[PDB]
């Protein structure tokens, strides 16, 4: 509630102030102890996450947790985040680190535990406080993830309230935490929009990813490549390919190949029963569900061993086509293109859905289409451009400190 | 002619197309536009300065001449050779799109120059939203840069502006689908409005100085005043108050009369406060006015030759004392500290009052007091920290006006 939010915030403020003065050695001891404990809990937390949210796959969520813990630990074990980062005694200058203070972490339904572990460990490493604003749908997964890391932290010497959370999440409390004066940064992983509209320094962490397969591509490789992501944690991953935009001459060959990967191409009529279930705004009930259960939410009989649903668009890429949108599930759109340039044009449109200009992909004969690649590179407004490569082929400590420069006469 | 919504939208579309064409330009073509437009802007150094002072009613013509110079020639020499287009697996620089420049009355011509130049250098389009008290000199500095870019071959609508600025349109420009970035300078309000726009936004603080007992007082006093009269103290990140340790307080205060800095009586100080802030905000009518004029509007008598007003705090730095605020004028608060740590503590509040901490300074004996320097370093939540040096993130540049894109190939 509104009142007890303030009291919890002022606790972590003072706890951060105590934390700020710590030695790198105590920071390191806490970091390792918090990370080793999160890793050792990879399975229990993954299991808890699956059951509460009611989506995804334990074994894949176990992998997610191991990455957010041991992998983060090994990347930043030796990264300097405190004190003098640079000196030049001749110029009489130096750069000094400064923790940002208190972080506000927005955690989604989609990766409740791994994102909490990740943000917790990188806050601890940088002498920050962090407060989690979980999604109702996975409140306990993330807060118990936060708690496990807290308790391991407190036991290696960390201040009592260096991490907290909103126990019962609301729109009032999320907005209270965000616009609060002593919260310095938003780490936000639509909900992106709220963070950027709050007056705060914000880092937003998804986006719509199109894939163009042109006439010169290796069809068998492109098709397997594009499919790699869709089944991992039931397609719950941020950078992933949402639709295939295929040049006419190679269209049918792409469509036929899907079937040897257990990707079921939905008839026109069965695609419309899925398309009415994907969107209403993305429907939370399909998010991170297997292809077979999404089909059974729709009207659609699909073979038992199917891993992915393919819904092909009549007409071009259109806002009205839900298969043209980000689906967070084992689903892909498939859209027909007159030629390479047309497919590029259709990709541009998918990118505009999302506002987020994240990543795009092209499958083509590299050896002979250098012009096309450069063309593709000049026309995609996405930070990452992938050629013949899937998205499964970056917030860090450095973002949660301030560099202060000191100049002496 | 942009005085309303259908006209703003219509103008935005013309810049959209201009930027589309400009995106295609070569680095050579860009260089030529960049040189030509910077040279023209510099050549209009004086007439644009004069226009600025006349219209906004503030500042010093020949100080704004220097501002217009540094926004033009200096910006040119800094970035003549900087790569902004093309190749940098591979990295491709690309223009952000259309920029929204928010231009304040304090620097109406130099910021429109600067912003236009680095926008041109990056193949972006830019549309300015001036403040109504300086709208002509802002839009005409814009026009002059535009005309010279166009004559050097830049697309027609590449720079735009709102002819009759208003809240609804300013808000609309920032919120418009087709604006990629907001470059917002000026007031705490506007800057924060750019941060709440839900768009990528760059904003262009209240600067405390501590003078402890170990300092060189002659030097500290002199250095602290250097910024104060430049364009009547409209100077980004110049000193706003001295916080002085009690042991050397009368010494510092005594040296102020030597430098044309009049120390206000407790009574006069009170009169000046009420004129400094109005409705909690910096009073527009004192900004960029000389010390004597600010004395006149407060109804306070001051020698004809005085350059800076000094208002002494009664007690410690506090939100309630207008001299603890950013004043954008030749005026300085002066506050008493019991000792060095108490000084640092009052400086901390001044950084809080300013909002975002940006710069702070300490004068000490740096060849004895290393512990104090480090101590001041730790407590000061400011990007820049200066020891024994006047103020006289980093700077906004082309770097900020492009998105970098990585292409990854498959072996
Ligand atoms: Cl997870
Ligand atoms: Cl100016």
């Amino acid at each position: 509630n509104m009142a007890e939010l303030d009291a919890m915030i002022a606790r972590v403020k003072k706890a951060q102030e105590e934390f700020a003065t710590y030695s790198q050695e105590q920071v390191d001891k806490i970091f390792r102890a918090a990370s080793l404990a999160a890793n050792q809990a990879r399975i229990p937390l993954a299991q808890q996450a699956v059951e509460e949210s009611g989506m995804g796959i334990v074994e894949d969520k176990v992998i997610k947790n191991h990455f957010a813990s041991e992998f983060i630990y090994n990347k930043y074990k030796d990264e300097q985040t405190c004190g003098i980062l640079e000196e030049d005694d001749n110029l009489g200058t130096m750069t000094i680190a400064e923790p940002v203070g208190i972080i506000c972490g927005i955690v989604p339904t989609t990766n409740p535990t791994s994102t909490a572990i990740f943000k917790s460990l990188i806050s601890l490493k940088t002498r920050n406080g962090i407060i989690f604003s979980p999604h109702p749908r996975a409140k306990n997964s993330t807060n118990d993830a936060a708690k496990l890391v807290l308790d391991a932290a407190v036991a290696a010497g960390a201040p009592k309230d260096i991490i907290g959370w909103i126990d019962q999440p609301s729109v009032e409390l999320s907005n209270a935490l965000m616009k609060h004066d002593d919260i310095a940064l938003i780490l936000a992983t639509g909900m992106v929009k709220a963070a950027y509209s709050s007056g705060k320094p914000a880092i937003g962490v998804a986006g719509n990813v199109p894939v163009v397969i042109d006439e010169t591509a290796d069809i068998k490789r492109a098709v397997a490549s594009v499919l790699m992501s869709k089944t991992f944690d039931n397609g719950v991953v941020c950078a992933s390919e949402q639709a295939v935009i295929v040049v006419d001459e190679v269209y049918d060959e792409v469509k036929e190949r899907f079937a040897s990967h257990k990707a079921h191409v939905l008839s026109k009529t069965d695609a419309d029963k899925v398309r009415k279930v994907l969107l209403i705004a993305l429907n939370a009930k399909i998010v991170g569900q297997p292809a077979t259960a999404i089909a059974e939410m729709a009207g659609v009989k699909v073979p038992a061993d199917t891993k992915v649903l393919i819904g092909e668009g009549l007409g071009k890429v259109s806002y009205d086509d839900a298969f043209a949108h980000e689906k967070l599930s084992p689903t892909l759109g498939m859209f027909r293109a007159d030629n390479f340039e047309d497919a590029v044009a259709q990709a541009v449109t998918m990118v505009e859905i999302g506002g987020i200009g994240h990543t795009s992909g092209l499958y083509t004969n590299q050896d002979v289409n250098a012009d096309r690649i450069r063309y593709f590179g000049d026309k995609m407004k996405t930070a990452r451009i992938l050629i013949n490569i899937p998205t499964t082929h970056n917030v860090g400590p450095k973002h949660l400190i301030n560099k202060k420069t000191v100049a002496k006469r």
